[PDB]
């Protein structure tokens, strides 16, 4: 007769990904030969940042966040 | 007769991922040869940051967080 | 008779990805030969940033985040 | 009637003289050696050799090979 | 009637004289050597050799090879 | 009637004299050597050799090869 059949059957197989920062790099034998600083006085004051012959790897990742809002609704 | 059949069967196989920071890197034999600082006096005052021949790996990750809001609703 | 059949069956297999920053690089034996700074006096004041013979890798990633909003609705 | 005389003769020599043979070194003189090294940096393999007087012989070859095949077929 | 005389004779010589043979060194003189090195940097393989007097012989070859094939077929 | 006399004679010589043979060195003199090196940088392979007096002999070749084929076919 008036048979009603409903199949609410969605499928979800997605991917949300974020790759932020320093990923998969290769640093092979870095470094300088000779660094020489000769003086008579070093006078650093009031927010001095000094680097002599150093190797730095810095990474700031304030972002890279994911979000996923998904709703479903079957009204009758 | 007027029979009703409802199959509310959503399937969810998703992935929410975040890879933030420093992942998978390769550092092979870093470092400088010779670093020499010769003076008569070193005078550092009031927020002096000094690096001489050092190797730093720094990482800040204030983000990289995931969020997933999913609602379902069947009304008859 | 008046048989009603409905099949609400979408499929999702998408991908949302973000690769931000420094990925997959190759640095092979970087570094200068000789760096020499000979002076009478070094006087740094009031927000001085000095680099002598250093190797820096810096990475800021304030963004790179994903967002995914998806709704479904079967009204009858 | 058939008659066969298969009599080869062989007196060959296969000689190899490889290297330092028969030399004469009458009072050789090594000098004075000094090696002062400081503040060095090596990032890979190193092979060092220091000395005053030296005799080296290296013979990776000098090998003999001899083949010989005889064959007498009848009918 | 058939008569065959297969009688080869061989007195060959295959000689190899490779290297430093029969030399004379009468009072050779090595000098004084000094090596001062500072603040060096090597990022790969190093092969150093310091000396005063030196005799090197290297013979990667000098090998003999001899082949010989006899064959006597009948009918 | 048939008569065959296969009688080759061989007295050959295949000689090789490669290298430094029969030399005379009467009182050779190496000088004084100094090497001062500072603040160097090498980023790849290095091969150094310092000396005062030197004799090198390198013989990568000098090998003999001898082939010989005999054959006596009948009918």
């Amino acid at each position: 007769g008036g048979s009603v059949q409903i199949v609410y059957k969605p499928v979800d197989l997605s991917k949300v990904t974020s790759k932020c920062g320093s990923l998969g790099n290769i640093h092979h034998k870095p470094g300088g030969g000779q660094v020489e600083v000769k003086s008579e006085k070093l006078d650093f004051k009031d927010r001095v940042q000094s680097k002599i012959g150093s190797l730095d790897n810095i990474t700031h990742v304030p972002g890279g966040g994911n979000k996923k809002i998904e709703t479903h609704k079957l009204t009758f």
